[PDB]
């Protein structure tokens, strides 16, 4: 069982505080970092908003995705992770002026292919691929999880069409999108100013990223992946054991 214990987990300092829970890096059996709920006594609805978060952490066991270690009941509901260091992938590329190198983009673009590749076979759809969510653990493994918008919506998920319109395609979309920061250096519809506008535009498919901005050293094998990954209906996506086999022929130059 993946249950800890009350008591053996040590939380230490405090590291992001939201509406919902609270992030604190912890100490057992070496680092580790614990996320809370700042509720007492869990309503149902959020007491499995923690059950089901576990269920599928605890199906994955992959280098790129954030190693689930356990999870406490008592006192508030906390999961356990592996403790990463260094930044996200965000706010290496947008928020510092990370001097990234072409060989080392692509291996960051294969890590997250691998890594969502493996998470679609175990039929796990993320539903909020962005580059904050990927963090670089020591500046080089990529660790793929959910460490906390709009950028990385496909059309349809825009839209909402029908109840959920998140599927294995949106995260492809998403994936694109992430390609895109990596080719480019800066996010999809830099010079539009308004949320709303992007929102609206996109919706009805008079918005689309600008692919006239990626570096001049971009392979043009990525240039067409990344086109593909971004083509308006979801069906027209490539899936990730193609866009897996593609990223890695080119990485092996
Ligand atoms: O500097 C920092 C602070 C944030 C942080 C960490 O923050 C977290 C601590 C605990 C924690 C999380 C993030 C979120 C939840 O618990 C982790 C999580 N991984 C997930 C992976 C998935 C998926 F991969 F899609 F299956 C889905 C939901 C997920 N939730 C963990 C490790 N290192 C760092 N680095």
């Amino acid at each position: 069982d993946w249950e800890i214990p009350d008591g053996q987990i040590t939380v230490g300092q405090r590291i992001g505080s939201g509406s919902f829970g609270t992030v604190y890096k912890g100490k057992w059996h070496g680092d580790v970092a614990v996320k809370m709920l700042n509720v007492t006594a869990p309503t149902p609805q959020q007491l499995q908003a923690f059950k089901n978060e576990v269920g599928v952490l605890r199906k994955t066991r992959h280098v790129n995705i954030l190693l689930f270690m356990g999870y406490s009941t008592k006192p508030q509901l906390a999961i356990v992770t592996q403790w990463c260091e260094g930044s996200s992938l965000y706010h290496h590329l947008h928020a510092s002026e990370t001097k990234f190198e072409m060989k080392k983009l692509i291996d960051i673009a294969r890590q997250t292919a691998r890594g969502m590749d493996y998470l679609h076979a175990k039929s796990i759809i993320h539903r909020d691929l962005k580059s904050n969510n990927i963090f670089l653990h020591e500046d080089n493994t990529v660790k793929i999880g959910d460490f906390g918008s709009i950028l990385w919506m496909a059309p349809e998920v825009i839209r909402m069409q029908d109840s959920n319109p998140y599927s294995f395609q949106s995260d492809v979309y998403a994936f694109g999108i992430v390609l895109y920061e990596l080719m480019t250096g800066q996010l999809p519809y830099s010079n539009i100013n308004n949320r709303d506008q992007i929102i609206e535009m996109v919706g009805r498919g008079s918005l689309s990223p600008d692919l006239s901005k990626v570096r001049s050293n971009c392979p043009k094998r990525m240039k067409r992946l990344m086109a593909e990954c971004l083509k308006k209906k979801r069906d027209e996506r490539p899936s990730f054991p193609r866009i897996l086999a593609e990223i890695e022929e080119l990485a092996r130059e």
